[PDB]
């Protein structure tokens, strides 16, 4: 009965940075060819979506953010075969359009269907299917989750089990997948090896796991706030350091720690001075580093080029390397078997019509993940 | 007979940056435990020996340079078990202990014994082997090839053939494993693949050597000097771009040669600039960027990490990677079997006593190797 028709629901508008989300009625149009309306069911909150209302991340205003969610196929444009009305799927923020170079290429995933480089904020065809006070508002990554419905373009979305929980495999749609995929993808983290990682939030408690799943024998979490330590503990870090605690500064003490610098080090935080820290720490002849904080918008870091020289390898991904559309089935298959947990990372629940204490939870240091409900 | 008496023979000193080599006699002590005096055969011209000229590189003067060579052991000292008086050599400028933690790491090369990171400009034990008017004098990377006769540890030795061309195989000392070992271990050039190699000099030819062997499609060379064109072509260029001539800068070029940016690319100039073009030329999602260039001293480049979140990997490396005392005899064995050519690098030959010319036929952009015979 909603098939074709325009849908007026509630969503989470952003019509200015550095203020609250506005919830409240928008129109979202009927999908087009190859497009898929979503009812959403779960999102998470996540540090990146908070950069949109920072300035952090440049992306067009107004917008409705969102990108870590989960929700039910309501209805499928002409020529859609990947989904069908009814399916559990989630949205995911890097496409897999299964064409181009990069997805045809065995470890390519940032597909050029992407809207992260340069950010346009529409849908695949350059419009937009969002209306608010008869206003058009820009779509997020081709995702837009803080909303009843959504529609994506087809490469955006995957088909996951239909007996998943949603509430709790929203995540897979980027914090776990994202810090679990750079350790055991694109880092490579090895059995019995030295990791330390920089910022213990939803996606480094996830790059913890992913090193401890690999075999580490120390993992060393790094974050300014203590309160941060105990859980990454529980995950697997072995240890735990505050750089505020020190005279010197952390990568000479964690070189000191690891008897020379660490295997496989990760910048899990979004700032040029600890992507630094976090090449420097690890050993300067067969040293990992891998970036996977977001950094502020069209800011340059400065480095010796002598790190790298003597051997360190030095690299960043989106989405934990993993082809997103092949992928994201497979980890909620995998996590419906027990593979990995995700408990550990939700701290908070609320209703989607709490959205703004959601953030207020994230920004006060309280949280690791608020799972949003619809 | 010679063995364990002071050597007296000539060298050619550096007593100031930006001066003229010094050719003089110099007094060679007899090699202590575990150390190896050579009898010098020949030695290269490298880049890196003109920037201790220049001030790019700190080492401590006075000094004996060079550290491209090959030679015939004249005595040894006590404790030497891996060559005997008589034996062909190459000293090696990265040392292999055999017992620190990147000699026992599969992937490392860097060994901990070098005297590149923070240069004291001695032998192992802290002490000069060289004098001159009185005066003692500075090793070189533990090497000091500039010299007629000179004093290694043995960690910086290797045996190789007794039947090997030494004034041939003196470039397997730095320039033809460095590029070689660049492309084949470092990278890991692929069938098939997109090469771009910025510096067309002795090292980038070897890197050019190594993209063709690896079986790369395309293997394009950039350089601001069009008369190194011809010889690069000649070694397996498929293309061959000088910056000079196009309005936009040379990665927009490259990447729109490679229709989306190159699978591999090589830095190996010693220019901030170009290690940052070589890294943006490199396909966004899963391309690869080595940097060979030895940068001037304490400068820092300035970088946009977007350009690793994406997906590209940034490394470098030292003597392209390979662990030297294992590898050396290794390479020398596989130049002797007809692997690969050393020739195409060598364009003049004088003798030692020519020095100076042959750093000016470098400077002046003539020469790619001057090999000097002693
Ligand atoms: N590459 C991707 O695909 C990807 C995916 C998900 C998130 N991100 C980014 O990853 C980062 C972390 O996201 P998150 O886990 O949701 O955020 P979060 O929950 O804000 O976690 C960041 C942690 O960093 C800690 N921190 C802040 N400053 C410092 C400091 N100077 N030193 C040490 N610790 C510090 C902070 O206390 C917090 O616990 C953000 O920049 C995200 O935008 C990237
Ligand atoms: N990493 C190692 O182990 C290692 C070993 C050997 C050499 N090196 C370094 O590698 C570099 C190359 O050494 P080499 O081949 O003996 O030197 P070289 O023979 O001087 O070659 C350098 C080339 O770069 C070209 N060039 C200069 N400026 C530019 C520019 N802006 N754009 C494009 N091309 C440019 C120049 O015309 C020349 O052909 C030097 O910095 C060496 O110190 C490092
Ligand atoms: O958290 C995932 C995430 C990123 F990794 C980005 F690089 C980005 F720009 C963004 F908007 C985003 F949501
Ligand atoms: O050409 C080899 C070479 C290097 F790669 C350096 F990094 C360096 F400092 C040096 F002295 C050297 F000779
Ligand atoms: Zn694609
Ligand atoms: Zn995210
Ligand atoms: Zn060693
Ligand atoms: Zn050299």
């Amino acid at each position: 009965s909603t098939a074709g028709k325009v849908i007026k629901c509630k969503a989470a508008v952003l019509w200015e940075e550095k203020k609250p989300f506005s919830i409240e009625e928008v129109e979202v149009a009927p999908p087009k060819a190859h497009e898929v309306r979503i009812k959403m069911v779960a999102t998470g909150i996540c540090r990146s979506d908070d950069h949109v209302v920072s300035g952090t991340l440049v992306t067009p205003l107004p917008v409705i953010a969102g990108h870590e969610a989960a929700g039910i196929v309501e209805s499928i444009g002409e020529g859609v075969t990947t989904v069908r009305p009814g399916d559990k799927v989630i949205p995911l923020f890097t496409p897999q359009c299964g064409k181009c170079r990069v997805c045809k290429h065995p470890e390519g995933n940032f597909c050029l269907k992407n809207d992260l480089s340069m950010p346009r904020g529409t849908m695949q065809d350059g419009t937009s299917r969002f209306t608010c006070r008869g206003k058009p508002i820009h779509h997020f990554l081709g995702t837009s989750t803080f909303s009843q419905y959504t529609v994506v373009d087809e490469i955006s979305v995957a088909k996951i089990d239909a007996a998943s929980p949603l509430e709790k495999v929203c995540l897979i749609a980027c914090g776990f997948s994202t810090g679990y995929g750079s350790a055991v993808k694109v880092a490579k983290v090895t059995q019995g090896s030295t990791c330390a990682v920089f910022g213990l939030g939803g996606v480094g408690l996830s790059v913890i796991m992913g090193c401890k799943a690999a075999g580490a024998a120390r993992i060393i979490g790094v974050d300014i706030n203590k309160d941060k330590f105990a859980k990454a503990k529980e995950v697997g870090a072995t240890e735990c350091v505050n750089p505020q605690d020190y005279k010197k500064p952390i990568q000479e003490v964690l070189t000191e720690m690891s008897n020379g610098g660490v295997d496989f080090s990760f910048e899990v935080i979004g700032r040029l001075d600890t992507m630094v820290t976090a090449l420097s720490c690890c050993q300067e002849a067969y040293g990992v580093s891998v970036i996977v904080g977001v950094p502020p918008d069209s800011q340059n870091l400065s480095m010796n080029p002598m790190l790298l020289l003597s051997g360190r390898t030095w690299k960043g991904a989106i989405f934990g390397g993993f082809k997103s559309k092949d992928s994201v089935p497979k980890l909620v298959a995998d996590f419906m078997a027990k593979k990995f947990a995700l408990d550990p990372l939700i701290t908070h629940v609320l209703p989607f019509e709490k959205i703004n204490e959601g953030f207020d939870l994230l920004r006060s240091g309280e949280s690791i993940r608020t799972i949003l409900t619809f």
